[PDB]
């Protein structure tokens, strides 16, 4: 066993490991199996195991076969080690975590040993066959049963079952488990994740009799109308053959059954040498079936009972059956013939405590916050998942692509393992054995090969392999430039929407000009789009647009579901979010492991607004008074749907109303609204209309809103002058400042620097730091791109900023003058920005002062046309007060930017400070709010029509802090007032992708605001 | 070793034996390689060596790993050793020889220990990889060098390489050969002949350089007219990559040479990660080129030589190229440009007094004799052959069908192990294999998924895989009924020309009819036609009428060449033809095993 080295051999990929197969639990009563209750043949083995570590597979000592090392802990399976503390884990995005030779792995292979004792029934050892079943060990393990070798497993990702008939004992018996970090089986798992290992998922002994039933598949086909079905049945069978053996296949709808079949053994002659004795294929015809689809998830329970002529029942096994049928037709992927538009997501088995380990809740509350937000598809990124995912997905209703466990990413050509046939033996296990797996779950419609392993004949083998044993699911593969002949449908990851990127040999063509490419005729689904990295998702309205126009563009799976940090503890025990290099792992990839909608413990991001807001299933129009209201549902009729609408002006509420939704699948409906009112006092009316959800359903509670929309209606501008005051204010010139009085309130103007320096009301100060302009930002994910200081690259925008000089740049003044006017002071200035004599932005201001004590500001901006584009063009300062709350009248109530503001709506809005703070785990410029006319915070006002972020973290703080725990509140509050800010981007991290009309290009810029304190 | 049962286990075809590739000779000299004279880097071992038989596996001796038993005979290397009195032949059609069971073989399973003493050169050791090579040992071995274990081996019929660097000595060196009769590969081998067993090919030892040749692949694309070609070659090497090393390849007729290309390794960007380092593409264009068919076989001499800038020789392999192109266009198999109409046989290798055992001269009489019967092709029924008969066929020139070693008739239903997932890994080694090794021969212009062994999911995948790595040349495919997707050309056996043969699920219809199938545009070739067995062929005349007036009707291979009996003797010691059951082989299939023209 140590001189074979079975975990550097890639021909060895199992020894004694039984035939794949669906999920069995060997009843022996069908009742038990038409409802589904606990098998008592089916044991877990969770619990408390022995564990000891090592550093190699030749430091375990050979007396640990036999007895218990005194040296072993207690631990919990499932888990994985590094959760434990006995190594560390490891985040490598492509590069491999080990030296790349393949086969071979080091010689330092951590080494973890686990044991078990327990007890086995007598009745189990008297009759039929004991296995035990290991749902995932990573990487590659041999077992031990009372000190006797029992065989070897590789593939981490799916169940490997043995036989034990032969070794175990009446009374006690004893498991030995040797589970490997590294195997030949690593070369195909570089996916971009943590690395890590142990027994991760469920272990459990299954009881069968010795006559069994050894496989089944079930299959559904109907008419051109969709109102007959037929249900065909394969079961086969293992054992001795007889002519009393039956097998009966029942279909159930609740309690009612609703078809029925039986038959001997002995399938129709396929061959010269005749047919199957051991199989049997029932047919049961089903009519007016109720269809399966993500909107209505209807299901059916299928009961095969293995009996004797005479009735006596030998074992049950059952399964969740969903009528409908997926093909691709004229392009297009159809559903129950209808065309699919998939509002997707990657998502990866992950959680922040456990690593690796999913349990049933945290599944569960995946999957309500995804419909809850508007997705119908999960793509599993990037392996076949925990067996309970599929049952869930089918109950509540989510299309899967099931994806096989094949990454080869950091190999260089990518296809160098995927165009070698010695690895073709390792590569279809892990095609042949998923699909054996979960080829019975309605939920799974698409199969997948793998990611991102290169073009090579192996994967053409492995298309064709699959089309052949199931012609009712596409296949799609995204490698060697994501249109190969091993995929039904083209699937990109990270296409523009109008932006061709030409590179060698794998371009990525503008989904738009894909589509139509000469000879094209397959649909296009992305397989990645949108890298959801921090603050992210700019241009996200883009792809939804292009969607929604183009029939063969059928929608994507964006990057992707949570977060990928972990806990640590700091000297306290106060609990923080960790990422790439926080466990002395190297190299590493950093920050790259978060790319979530949701953070780790599964709150929301201000980018998962966008989202739904984009996937919505109801369109609408404005037309005078005419709202027309479009369904884009498939297969409902919308019965659980009413529409509030809602008129305010200029946050004031006028009008208001209900209207319940009827709308047919792709219909629409016409709402006319009732004589708006009419106003005298001036501003902008706005319409908001919502659908909202009355009822509860499986997946969302009463009231639930799932769709929105806001217009501008009438706008009275206003004519009339402000109220002529009395007071005038009064100027006081020495040689450092100038200073205005009015009433209890001054200002300070600094001659040397040409800033207002301070401002007082009474005898309290109101700024700590000067009003300045500001055309720089901590800087975002998609800023930084891949660039590190060992490593720069010139082409993000971070690093163009900084060899330009814009965080560096000196203010230089060039005028600064005062004048009193009949009723005002007026303050002028103008500064230049400068970097090694080059100059950068010239800014000239108007301060005029009024009677009324409020302060009119006027900004103008010159930029040099071969500088970057500034960040931003805007004002900042620190105030002296802290205040509770923050009131403005803008886009919100959530962070939005230029380039992800279309969930966001018009109105008044009120939150704590703190909410004005998105805590991303990697620092940057976060928090802003667009499109905002008045901000009110303590006894202040601004007016005018601005962007602004608010908080206790300078920009400075933001940009020298890696991490969000590291940040300490600053005295006072910082306030950034914007006339202009850049878009974020995020149609990739690791190149620029803030698109030319968010871009601040124009040369010239211009805003005006208004101080007051109110 | 006798834990593993290595034997018995479908998921193990073999422990360190080296990749496939064309056949080298590792020439130090140009001229030698484009000459083709013999190349002092090859040694054969062939000869006389040690022999004992055994029950089964487990009565070996331990000390036969050290030493030579003193009970061993002296016998010629390659032989089979039922030809030497050792145990009996077996012939049986369809049934397998042994029980049933997969992956299971019999606990008496007779097995034959060979040896060998030879000396190796002391500039052998000092510098490179020697390796030794198998070409053929029936069913599956173990090898051990001086008392060390060194691999494992499975495949009769295609070669197993094994690196011996690590376990020659100078001086005196022993191999150790144990090779047994039954193995799980024997279920994947049922095909109609006489079951024999040995070493029954050639043993060589060849010496490479560390830094070397490790494939290279021939093409040849043509304009409309076959006025202009392209000769595109990649090469491959294995060890250091320096930035010194050159690949020239250079085109010769006779003494004349025609092309010439030179670079240094790095391949053209192939996905996101790069290219490949370690090969090179050189493309030479040649005009007006002689093409080569079976009626006149034109070769040209392509040598590849690895190099430094400065002109040191390194190494350099050879092989023969001829200029041709097969496709199937419209319905029909073209060569050339031209509908080919196929004058075709089946032959197995079959020797009266050596068995399975093919020499030179048996090889060239058995050419000479179907090319003045106007043969002008010829089916390996239904394994790879030796190496050497591709070599004749090219020089002579006859079309080749090159068949898979995999044929699973005695199975029930037929594809009960080609429609499972558990043997895919098996039945891939011996159609990549065998692909890896002929692909640049100009003769062999048809691949075969093998024989007789339904239709699986199994040969869905394989077929594709060829279509992809060599889209130069048609699949064919006969089981599951002839015309399944896994085919380019329809290929039915003893299909008549006029009467339907209605066989549920498998019909063999008229070949006429079949043609005219809704659907159906295939070529239709009989891969089996005329059963010569005994007094035969009546109605040949029917099937050649209907092939001169059908396009798309293009011949067929007759069912067979030589008449598979053996020598037996009488008292006096007169030899006698003996047939199935005259070695007390039970159950046999008596005289199923002669249906030979010759
Ligand atoms: O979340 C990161 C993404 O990285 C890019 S590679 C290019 C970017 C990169 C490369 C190397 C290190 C870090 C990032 C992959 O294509 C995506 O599937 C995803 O894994
Ligand atoms: O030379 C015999 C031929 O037998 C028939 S099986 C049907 C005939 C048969 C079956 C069993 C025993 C003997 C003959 C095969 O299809 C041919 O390829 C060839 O091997
Ligand atoms: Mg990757
Ligand atoms: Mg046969």
């Amino acid at each position: 066993v140590l001189q074979r080295r079975d975990w550097e051999n890639p021909g060895v990929t199992q020894l004694n490991r039984l035939a794949a197969h669906p999920p069995f639990a060997s009843w022996r009563n069908s009742e038990e199996a038409r409802t589904d209750r606990p098998s008592q043949q089916l044991r877990s083995l969770n619990g408390e195991w022995r564990f000891a570590w090592f550093p190699a597979p030749e430091a375990v000592p050979e007396s640990w076969l036999e007895c218990d090392l005194p040296e072993a802990d207690t631990v919990v399976v499932p888990s994985n080690w590094q959760m434990h503390g006995y190594d560390a884990p490891i985040y490598t995005n492509v590069t491999y975590p080990i030296t790349v030779n393949p086969p071979f792995v080091p010689t330092e292979n951590p080494t973890g040993c686990y044991s078990l004792t327990f007890n086995v029934d007598e009745s189990w050892l008297q009759e039929g066959q004991t296995r035990i079943i290991f749902d995932g060990v990573n990487s590659a393990f041999h077992l031990w049963c009372n000190g006797r070798w029992v065989g070897y497993g590789q593939d981490s990702r799916l169940p490997s079952e043995f036989d034990l008939s032969a070794f175990l004992r009446a009374g006690e018996n004893r498991l030995a488990v040797m589970v490997l970090r590294w195997s030949d089986g690593s070369y195909l798992e570089d996916q971009d994740m943590w690395r890590m290992s142990g027994i991760f998922r469920d272990v459990s002994l299954l009881h069968k009799p010795t006559t069994q039933i050894s496989d089944f598949h079930v299959a559904t086909r109907f008419n051109d109308d969709f109102s007959r079905a037929v249900l065909e049945a394969e079961v086969q069978m293992c054992g001795e053959l007889r002519d009393y053996l039956r097998v009966t296949v029942s279909l159930w709808q609740g309690e009612t059954q609703v078809a029925s079949g039986t038959a001997p053994f002995g399938g129709e002659i396929i061959d010269e040498r005749g047919g199957y004795a051991d199989r049997v294929t029932l047919r049961l015809n089903v009519e007016n079936p109720k269809l399966w689809s993500a909107e209505i998830p209807n299901l059916y329970r299928a009961v095969v009972e293995l009996h004797t002529a005479d009735g006596t029942l030998i074992e049950a096994e059952a399964c969740d059956v969903g009528f409908r049928e997926v093909r691709i037709e004229n392009g297009l992927l159809l559903l129950n013939g209808k065309p699919l538009l998939i509002r997707g997501v990657n998502r990866h088995e992950h959680h922040p405590l456990h690593g690796q380990v999913m349990d049933e809740q945290t599944m569960v509350q995946d999957i309500l916050l995804m419909k809850q937000n508007n997705f119908n598809a999960v793509r599993c990124s990037h392996y076949p998942n925990h067996p309970l995912w599929y049952t869930l997905c089918d109950r509540y209703g989510l299309y899967v692509v099931d994806e096989a466990n094949i990454e080869t990413h950091g190999m260089v050509p990518m296809n160098r393992l995927t165009d070698d046939p010695r690895w073709l033996p390792a590569m279809s296990e892990r095609v042949t054995r998923m699909v054996q797996r979960d080829r019975n779950h309605p939920s799974v419609i698409i199969w997948s090969l793998g990611n991102e392993s290169g073009h090579g004949a192996n994967h053409d083998a492995l298309y064709r392999w699959i089309k052949s044993v199931d012609p009712s699911r596409p296949v799609q593969y995204e490698g060697g430039g994501a249109d190969t002949t091993a995929t039904d449908i083209i699937c990109p990851m990270y296409a523009r929407v109008d932006e061709d990127q030409p590179f060698p040999a794998v371009p990525k063509w503008s989904i738009k000009k894909w589509l139509s490419l000469p000879g094209e005729t397959r649909p296009l689904i992305l397989c990645e789009y949108a890298h959801a990295m921090g603050n992210s998702l700019g241009g996200f309205a883009k792809y939804w647009q292009a969607f929604r126009q183009y029939p063969r563009l059928q929608g994507g799976f964006v990057w992707d579901w949570v977060d990928q940090s972990l806990i640590k503890y700091d000297e306290n025990g106060n609990p923080w979010s960790a990422y790439g290099g926080d466990f002395g792992d190297t190299p590493n990839d950093r920050q790259f492991c978060m790319n979530g909608l949701v953070f780790a413990d599964r709150t929301p991001h201000p980018a998962l607004t966008e989202a739904k807001h984009q996937q919505q299933f109801f369109q609408f129009r404005l037309s005078g008074q005419t709202i027309e209201v479009t369904s884009e549902y498939l297969f409902r009729h919308s019965d659980n749907e009413l529409l509030h609408w809602m008129v305010a002006l200029d946050g004031k509420p006028l009008a208001s109303g209900e209207v319940p939704l009827d709308v047919a699948p792709q219909g629409k409906q016409l709402i006319e609204l009732p004589e708006l009112p009419q106003p005298e006092s001036a501003g902008q009316l706005w319409l908001t209309v919502r659908v909202v959800q009355p009822n509860a359903t499986a997946w969302s509670e009463a009231g639930h809103i799932s769709a929105w929309q806001q217009w501008r209606l009438a706008e009275n501008l206003s004519v009339t002058l402000p109220a002529a005051s009395h007071a005038i204010p009064h100027l006081t010139t020495s040689e450092m400042d100038f200073c205005i009085e009015l009433g209890n309130k001054r200002w300070q103007f600094n001659r040397q620097s040409g800033f207002l320096s301070q401002m007082w009301i009474g005898d309290k100060k109101q700024l700590l730091t000067p009003l300045r302009d500001q055309f720089t930002r901590a800087p975002l994910d998609n800023d930084i791109g891949v660039s590190e200081a060992t490593r720069i690259d010139p082409n993000a925008w971070v690093e163009r900023w900084k060899a330009a000089g814009h965080y560096q740049a000196e203010a230089a003044l060039l005028q600064c003058t005062a004048d009193t006017l009949a009723d005002a002071v007026l303050i002028t200035t103008a500064h230049a920005w400068q970097h090694q004599g080059k100059t950068l932005f010239i800014s000239r201001k108007t301060y005029r002062i009024d009677g009324s004590g409020q302060m009119a500001i006027t900004v103008d901006v010159e930029v040099a046309s071969d500088t970057p584009h500034p960040a931003r063009i805007g004002l900042n300062c620190q105030l002296a007060q802290v205040a509770e709350r923050v009131n403005w009248l803008g886009l919100g109530p959530q962070e939005n930017y230029p380039d992800r503001l279309t969930a966001a709506c018009f109105d008044r809005w009120d939150l704590p400070l703190s909410d004005m703070y998105t805590p991303y785990v990697f620092p940057s410029e976060n928090g802003l709010r667009c499109g905002t006319r008045e901000l009110n915070y303590g006894p202040h006002q601004w007016r005018g029509d601005f962007q602004f972020n608010i908080s206790r973290y300078s920009q400075q703080q933001l940009m020298e802090t890696s991490h969000r725990h590291l940040l300490h509140a600053e005295e006072g509050t910082w306030l950034n007032i914007d006339g202009f800010h850049m878009g974020i981007g995020g149609d990739d991290s690791w190149s620029p992708s803030v698109s030319a009309e968010f871009q601040l290009s124009a040369g010239r810029y211009h805003y005006q605001l208004v101080w007051c304190q109110k």
